[PDB]
């Protein structure tokens, strides 16, 4: 059997995390942000947010084809204000913890698209598509349900062509 690209992508992203020491950033110990919903939902730190953005840029840009990138100006992935999910939203979306690790970075998972970093599983929940961007509400779930149990990272805005080009690792 041949090794699928998804397997190497997941390994690649794990090595990116390690080279940038992001496991320590996404530890319960380093999750010192202010509370959003007492007792268990906290704001992500600036370092957690910037690490998450950097990891999204790493994943999406590496496979963005050259002929498009010479013809389209690609915007930096960033967080935008607002669209904060409710506590009930966060609770309901914790279904992402039931999924196997191999389903990470798989755009085919719809609502449950996620990636793991350090002690947290980060769900990029679809909010809307507007102009040429995807908006997603990013919440981190502690994988052992320790506290901080939930981290609100923000609504991320990603240029649609970046997601479109990855395709679906599963149907």
């Amino acid at each position: 059997t041949d090794i699928p690209y998804h397997t190497e992508l997941l390994s690649d992203m794990e090595r990116v995390i390690e080279d940038n020491e992001m496991a320590h950033i996404f530890s319960a110990s380093s999750s010192t942000g202010e509370v959003l919903y007492s007792p268990s939902v906290f704001h992500a730190t600036e370092k957690q947010k910037n690490a998450a953005l950097s990891l999204l840029e790493e994943r999406y840009k590496r496979d963005f084809p050259h002929d498009l990138a010479e013809n389209i100006v690609i915007r930096d992935i960033e967080f935008v204000d607002g669209n904060i999910p409710s506590m009930l939203d966060i609770f309901t979306r914790r279904s992402v913890l039931k999924l196997l690790g191999y389903s990470a970075w798989d755009e085919g998972l719809g609502k449950q698209i996620f990636f793991d970093v350090g002690e947290y599983r980060v769900n990029m929940f679809p909010l809307r598509i507007e102009e040429g961007f995807h908006l997603r509400q990013m919440v981190a779930y502690h994988l052992q349900e320790a506290n901080p149990r939930y981290l609100w990272l923000g609504t991320v805005r990603i240029q649609s062509v970046l997601i479109e080009n990855i395709g679906y690792a599963t149907n």
